[PDB]
């Protein structure tokens, strides 16, 4: 069981509905990537399993939503998915996690701790 993690470049109107269905306080925006803006898709089986939208600006990380589909409360997917982006995108050393007025950040946060990141006057950072 490998996640498949797939990168936006283009999106379908399938896309689309799966998308707007992991967000459903989200209205379809145009949904569009640069090189520093980039979303990434993890697709177990084919199927959407966790979305995760990271801005990339310059050697800067700045992670905004994470959204796992809600059954996959414990299934590594997620530590997987962050060390996997981690493991990929090396020379990025400056890791900002944005709280995002999430009000689930309390298990966020004992995600965050329990895989290797720290909480610092408004948000996540791991510096490494
Ligand atoms: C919270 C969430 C990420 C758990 O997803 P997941 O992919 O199962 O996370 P993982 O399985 O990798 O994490 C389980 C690990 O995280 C840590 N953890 C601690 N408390 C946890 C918790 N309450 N829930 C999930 N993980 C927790 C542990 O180290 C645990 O390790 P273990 O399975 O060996 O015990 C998932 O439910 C989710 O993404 N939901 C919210 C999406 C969302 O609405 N976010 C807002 C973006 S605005």
């Amino acid at each position: 069981m490998k996640l498949t993690i797939i990168r936006l470049e283009k999106f379908s109107d399938q896309d689309r509905i799966d998308l707007q269905k992991i967000w459903p306080e989200y209205s379809p925006s145009s949904l569009q990537v640069d090189d520093n803006h980039r979303i990434y898709a993890a697709r177990f089986n084919e199927r959407l399993l966790a979305a995760v939208r990271v801005t990339l600006s310059g050697t800067e990380g700045a992670l905004d939503s994470l959204r796992v589909r809600e059954v996959t409360r414990r299934r590594g997917v997620g530590q997987y998915l962050l060390e996997e982006v981690l493991r990929n995108n090396p020379g990025v050393s400056c890791w900002w996690m944005a709280d995002a007025g999430v009000e689930d950040r309390g298990v966020m946060t004992a995600f965050m701790q329990a895989l290797g990141f720290t909480t610092q006057q408004g948000g996540w950072e791991k510096c490494g």
